[PDB]
């Protein structure tokens, strides 16, 4: 089997993307926001506190005939902005692009923050990265891409998302016509959980490259490229008027500005992040100060090859008894 389903920015700066799912029979559509950086499959629903939806499509589980109780079974979860949700389980069907896993858990949020509640176009998250950082609790369970790998013609799926524009998601095959060159693989750890792998270094524009292990994440559930202070500071040292500012949050740049390229190695290949890619707009409506795509990773704990990176490639997420990564440019 396989899949394929569009992805499309939720603004107009790409803070995100949201896939259309299929849930339930007959089936509920929500819009997920597909995040290879954790592996819980939620949904706002008929059980989340009522104060806290806002705009979003829920999921009812008792208008599905194939719906059943994940009897004792909980969930909560908090991400690395700080948002959270929490709730109980379902098992359902669940169908991305065509392809179906049947007796997948759909965590239902009883509890989600207001980071979830202020954002009407998300639906609820799906995770993608490895299922050993599921956080159901007493019985841990398995990603849409774990339920699904044994269907798939090859255990894969693959990320293209789009600047300022749509992009995919496909699940079982690599689209050969969707990336130019070859697919660079890059060796992946799975010890934290994530899609972890190391990039063998990077240029600022035009300037030389300097080889330097980054070890970081694939996670298209973060917006912006976040690196070591050093190869930020190198980065944003080349834009004219561009500092950090602590009250902002990280580096800002005037809007008359021109922005360089910013290319990072995986293996001995380049991925090239167009200039463009980094801009993400006034800070407040108005302002002439923008924000930055690349930042600090400095107490995340972690660099993370979010969309700002990841959205300049195809990118495969090989899920091969011996996990991989693969890049191409496009």
């Amino acid at each position: 089997s396989t899949g394929s389903a569009t992805t499309t920015p939720i603004d107009s700066l790409d803070d995100a993307y949201i896939t259309p799912v299929q849930i339930g029979t007959p089936a509920q559509t929500l819009n997920l926001d597909f995040d290879t950086g954790s592996s819980d499959l939620w949904v706002f629903s008929s059980e989340t506190t009522a104060s806290e939806v806002d705009g979003q499509t829920i999921y009812t589980p008792s208008k599905s005939t194939t719906a059943k109780l994940l009897s004792g079974a909980t969930w909560s979860i908090s991400y690395g902005d700080g948002s959270s949700s929490s709730g109980d389980v379902y098992t359902d069907t669940v169908s991305v692009g065509g392809l179906t896993v049947t007796g997948q858990a759909v965590e239902s949020a009883k509890k989600v923050s207001s980071s979830f509640t202020e954002d009407s176009t998300i639906d609820g998250l799906l995770g993608l990265a490895f299922s050993t950082l599921n956080t159901v609790s007493p019985t841990q369970q398995k990603t849409f891409f774990d339920n699904a790998k044994a269907s798939l013609d090859s255990p894969v799926f693959t990320a293209d998302l789009g600047y300022h524009a749509p992009g995919t998601y496909n699940f079982g095959f690599i689209d050969t016509t969707a990336y130019t060159g070859s697919i660079t693989y890059t060796a992946v750890s799975t010890k934290q959980g994530f899609w972890e792998w190391t990039s063998t270094g990077y240029a600022v524009g035009s300037g030389t490259f300097k080889s330097t292990s980054i070890d970081g994440i694939a996670d298209t559930g973060t917006t912006l490229l976040y690196l070591p202070a050093t190869v930020v500071s190198a980065y944003w040292a080349q834009v004219s008027g561009a500092k950090s500012s602590s009250s902002v949050g990280g580096y800002v740049f005037p809007c008359s500005a021109t922005l360089p390229s910013f290319t990072f190695g995986v293996g001995s290949a380049r991925i090239v992040i167009p200039g463009d890619y980094i801009d993400f707009g006034p800070i407040s409506t108005g302002s002439s100060s923008c924000f930055g795509g690349i930042q600090s990773s400095a107490g995340i704990g972690i660099n993370i090859f979010g969309d700002v990176a990841l959205k300049a490639a195809f990118v495969v997420f090989n899920g091969a008894t011996t996990p991989t990564l693969g890049f191409a440019s496009k």
